[PDB]
């Protein structure tokens, strides 16, 4: 009845728990053993939390919190998804339109192609680094391992199974590179005998057009990109796509405009992204095709509608993921 495609869309959401509670990844767990138990998509199988969640936060900055735990499926051997959480992704102009990070980039490090220069903004780089050396603490599944201590433990040098990896908002963008890194690795630190595949939804873009093209050559169809066409955060930070945000909501229907703070914003974000060559992985990808809430009428708000509320409403999941429980008041009057 569920897609995997749904599927992945409610792991994505459930690493949401939490996301404004102010170092507790027991209180996380505790949420998710309750939603893996009474979740609609949850009910049809018998998951069990076996690594993480493993959690960054640090007081008095929230911007580079990050969460990632991993998910096996019982009874099935080898089978395997690994979701991905950044910031509360509400507030889309802080975390997202003031990244110093994306003026700065750094060369992929683990795979080259033959006159290409792949490269990822350093806001990705330091954000996959934070998940590569994210170790679970003490009384949570996966205790003192890192991701991938913990599947070479799990699976074995040599063992066969199957991984999906999946994320929404930072954690579209961290995920799918996640996956390309596992990827990369596979044959020398990681069975190569692991089917890895990616589900990012709502992701901006991590690196520049080589690295989202050996990105396409390396998953395929292995990668399915989900993003809403009225979301704007998978519009950055490609320059053409940037030029979009100001008149994204402007319709035949309606028209919320950006205030001038944010047009300053995108200004800004376009000219340090310029000559960038920043692209969208798998970016001929249809979008699901959004719709214009005509109730917020302003840019911030609708802007957060199309990146939270979007997607379990174009994906008819509205009354299988519990938003109001997840986000609690980050929902404010979204909904």
């Amino acid at each position: 009845s569920y897609t995997k495609e749904q599927l992945m869309l409610a792991f994505s959401y459930m690493s949401y728990y939490g996301i404004t509670h102010t170092k507790n990844a027991e209180l996380i767990l505790k949420k998710m053993k309750e939603a893996l138990k009474t979740w609609k998509p949850f009910q049809e199988d018998d998951w069990e939390v076996v690594w993480g969640p493993a959690v960054y936060t640090m007081p008095f900055t929230i911007f580079n919190d990050a969460m990632m735990y991993v998910i096996q499926k019982k009874g099935a051997e080898g089978e395997y998804v690994i979701a991905i959480r950044g910031t509360n992704p509400v507030s889309i102009s802080d975390w997202l339109f003031n990244d110093f990070m994306v003026s700065a980039m750094k060369k992929w490090p683990y795979a080259s192609v033959e006159g290409r220069i792949l490269k990822i903004s350093e806001s990705t780089s330091y954000g996959l680094k934070t998940l590569q050396k994210l170790k679970p603490k003490s009384h949570i599944p996966g205790e003192n391992k890192t991701i991938l201590q913990f599947l070479n433990e799990k699976i074995g040098p040599e063992g066969k199974a199957k991984i999906c990896v999946t994320g929404h908002s930072k954690g579209g963008a961290l995920s799918s590179t996640l996956a390309l890194w596992l990827k990369d690795i596979q044959g020398v630190k990681l069975s190569q005998n692991i089917d890895i595949s990616t589900i990012p939804f709502a992701g901006p873009t991590a690196g520049n057009a080589d690295f989202a093209d050996y990105f396409d050559d390396c998953l395929g169809d292995q990668c399915t990109r989900i993003a809403n066409s009225l979301d704007i955060v998978p519009y950055a930070w490609n320059t053409n796509s940037l030029k979009k945000l100001k008149s994204i909501y402007i319709s035949e229907q309606a028209s919320v405009k950006p205030l001038l703070y944010q047009r300053a914003l995108i200004r800004a974000m376009i000219a340090e992204t310029k000559g960038k060559k920043y692209k969208q992985i798998k970016a001929e990808t249809p979008p699901l095709e959004g719709n214009i809430n005509p109730i917020l009428i302003e840019y911030l708000v609708q802007a957060a509608y199309q990146h939270v509320v979007g997607y379990p409403e174009l994906m008819g999941m509205m009354d299988d993921i519990p938003l109001t429980d997840i986000f609690e008041d980050a929902i404010a009057g979204l909904l």
